[PDB]
């Protein structure tokens, strides 16, 4: 292996072109993005056979400084005329390979830095502010792109993936975990009604990479829509396990977005431990945080 | 000093009595709390002269185990019939001093563990779920209560404070920082239009402790309402500094809630560094994260 | 309350004057610091009645920018000719009040950013490198100082405290927790031999603030020495609780350092849950991490 | 992809069999581990075609609960008679596949939870305590293993890697970064003498997986030895970049350990920004923390 690059390249852009013209689904009100404020955290990795002597001999002649990669990304966010993180990565990648002909491969990650709207009173009414936003440390969209230079100096995308990370969902009832193996290693009781708490990271891959860019926005799959599918399916389903839930989420995603080829889940179980099972004159209960060990699941659903 | 206790006592309750009957303000739609899910992280500290030998001699005779304090808190969340974190702390404190007559002082912190609503489709329409909620790692309500046992075995509250913590607000324009001291230590340029990014922790104290409990909910001051005041005032104000902003927020809080005696702010400056000042054919700009050092302000506004 | 300032002012200096000739105690090999690399994270807070209009009116006329306070701290680390964090804070505080006559109060915290030695082969044998150091995320020294301007324009230190933060110690055996209250709320079993795991933050105050500066190193109390007292006392003591342990650590500190007036402890309990009590043909056991709730204690011992 | 498992399975064992008799290298004093306290954080992942319906149908008939995998790991730390994390993973993997015939693949990660010795006064002199240890949040050893069941029902290790994570090293002088591309995107100045601060994660693969287990300790490669090679090489080398440094560390590792097939590096640059270039009557400088963006390098050296 031989790569180098820059991580935590934060870049915040005001007044990116808005995303509109999207295709709606039943599970989501999502209709676009205003883009008054657009934040992204970028990681860039580059490789190429001609970088070998930068390691073996300390020869920096063909080294693009990682600080210069940071400048490149931040300057390109200023000149980007598109509407998605996916399209921003394509713009950076193509531009970088065109600039540096000795680079054979570039890999990019972009993570949304999300902001939410806030309320303000003016002119006699309360409305969402066009100026003041709230930083969110909850779920966020992601994008991944890898591009190569071939022998003829043409460029090709070699992998693209979009995602939603950091979704944390708890369903207070309507979940069971029963019927698992009971042997000399089993101390977990069967539970016909648990408050399942799952962390979800969901990633999708398009059949046609062009649909990821937003240039024809009706073919874009928005992380907001994926989020809303996940919450709807969790609500709708008497869950039998996390494994069962994520399969059903993935099936719904692929049904709503026929332009997707596959969806990949990384899930974790953070369900609370029960303290009080019955409260006089109430349907409530009390729970608390478990010990650190967490279950996890990794699963792909494909159109096939 | 001589105290001991338990921290990170997480407790999650389903179906707490809902908070309703609140008094509204122009800046906020807030109208109550459903309390389908109510999470709190509690810290308890206790003291008393009769605990001295637990330190000086290793005599545990009068030691309530900190693990038992955890049980006490979690069991009392199950039996709590009120509607606020403030009232929950009062219930725990009074109950604990009544149980343990050798304890002279108790201090409690409760921090909300907030959950947000999610969307689900059922019966032909999309609506907010009554079952599936999203864990929020953004701003959260707080409460503080200290109670003492006097010589006659009567109990008194000796300090109460409510709060909002973890609010992170960025205003993209309409903020200046000019006119500060320019001497041999000054390298900061004057800036007539910066994207001010502030972290806010806001705490308030009631004139009458009873109003904090929710028993007559029209006198309660909700953290949600305080949040919405903060965002409105930030939007409304051409800010001249963070100091200027927080004074104005505090004045608005005290005007809207005459039952409050004072409000206290801890603010931090996290404003981004500018990278690109002018973009062809756009009003946008690009910014990035600053170096670690952060400014901060601590300020009290009183009805007087 | 009316204050403002700057936090997370990191400042690293190479080749600070070495601290040498500190009086040793039996529990610790410490006698000084080479200061090839000296790192500190500073927080500065300032107040004064003349700052009122910066809040009430948005008037920045008397505002020293917090960015300028960062420059002030960093430049003063370059000009500091002393040997301790405590003395550096005094130098910053005195200098700032002398510079800015409208400021009536300054509070400073300094937190060591610690670096440990590493091995390098020099002339065929391993020795400590004089160039390569390892950044440590374990325990670190601390210092606090509050200085005011009086009505007669003299400057006065009103509060000083030094400390050791982030010490995490686990003693595998030789600890009990028995005899506590057993009532309706008690589920914890008594334990005559637990692997007590404590986090310790230890703070001390000097009788004479000048001793904190290091100018006469013989009277300086080093956080490294406090660390080694804590480990020695934990080892020597069949503990009966954390409360019992911290009292005994405090007494030993005050006995070793008669120039101190007080020692203050903030401790937390992080003892593991036992999973396997007996292993064939072994004295060992298996444990795991507990649920999140943690006990804590706060206690002052005075000289 | 179709896998599931358990993460953050902490397990602490007292009095694991000591690791002794490891062949030493010049850069390191390491020859063994006392194992009075042995901590590991384990992650387990399992797969098999017979798990399909647990996802597609909600059928838990063939689901080993992830909670039960936690019990399995913790009980096997109690019964483990060997001396290394690598060997513990092999024991868990073999045992799990032998127990659960429907599982075709198991992947394990083990991360050391390191504890350092402390001083106690014993018979009038400081010595290392045999009871009191300090939890370290610095560098730690790692191990990875993937084992499969073949069609003929033999079990086979398909991947093994050991490592050292979290090493943070700063060399105050004797580092340059010059000669890189200067074009429209370049603002970084050349620097002939920077205080290079690197984070290093170093991973190695053995030619013969058995050598990783420690059964013949003479062939075991200890993370402590890798650490000390890295510090020695950093000290000895006038570095020309991180890229140059990690290549040289890798070559030294492979020279010292002919039983290794490869070494893999993940490095990050955290070098401070210079604030004060010259201090009167001193060789020292002042630096501060940079903005967040960090450089990184990934590189394999092969035997
Ligand atoms: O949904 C779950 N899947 C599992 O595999 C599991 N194991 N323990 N609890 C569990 N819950
Ligand atoms: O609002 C601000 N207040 C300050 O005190 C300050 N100092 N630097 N920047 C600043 N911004
Ligand atoms: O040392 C201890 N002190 C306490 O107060 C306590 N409570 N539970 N366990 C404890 N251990
Ligand atoms: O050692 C370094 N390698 C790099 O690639 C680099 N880029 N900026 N600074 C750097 N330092
Ligand atoms: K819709
Ligand atoms: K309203």
């Amino acid at each position: 292996v031989m790569y180098y690059g820059k991580g935590d390249v934060f870049a915040y852009r005001t007044y990116l072109k808005p995303l509109t013209g999207v295709r709606t689904i039943p599970e989501s009100p999502f209709s676009g993005r205003d883009h008054i404020l657009f934040g992204v955290n970028v990681k860039i990795s580059v490789g190429g056979t001609k970088l070998l002597t930068s390691f073996t001999k300390g020869d920096n002649s063909l080294v693009v400084a990682t600080d210069s990669m940071k400048n490149f990304i931040q300057k390109h966010l200023a000149s980007y005329t598109g509407t998605t993180i996916e399209g921003f990565l394509e713009y950076v990648a193509t531009s970088f390979l065109k600039k540096y002909s000795h680079i054979e491969k570039i890999s990019l990650i972009g993570e949304e830095i999300p902001f939410e709207t806030t309320f303000a009173v003016k002119n006699g009414n309360r409305a969402a502010s066009e100026l003041v936003f709230k930083k969110s440390r909850n779920e966020y969209a992601t994008a991944y792109l890898n591009m190569v230079r071939n022998e003829d100096n043409t460029l090709n995308i070699t992998e693209q993936q979009s995602g939603l990370a950091g979704l944390q969902l708890i369903k207070v009832s309507g979940n069971s975990f029963v019927g698992f193996i009971r042997d000399e290693y089993t101390t977990l009781p069967e539970d016909s009604n648990r408050p399942l708490f799952v962390y979800l990271n969901i990633k999708w891959k398009y059949k046609n990479t062009e649909d990821s860019f937003g240039t024809n926005p009706e073919n874009y799959v928005a992380a907001e829509q994926i989020r809303d599918i996940a919450t709807s399916v969790f609500h709708e389903t008497e869950t039998l396990s996390i494994q069962h839930l994520i399969y059903l989420i993935g099936r719904r995603i692929l049904e709503r977005f026929p332009q997707l080829q596959e969806v990949y889940f990384e899930s974790q179980n953070h369900t609370w431990d029960k303290i009080v099972e019955e409260i006089p004159e109430s349907e409530g209960k009390v729970y608390t945080e478990p010990r650190p060990p967490y279950g996890f699941q990794c699963f792909t659903v494909t159109q096939e």
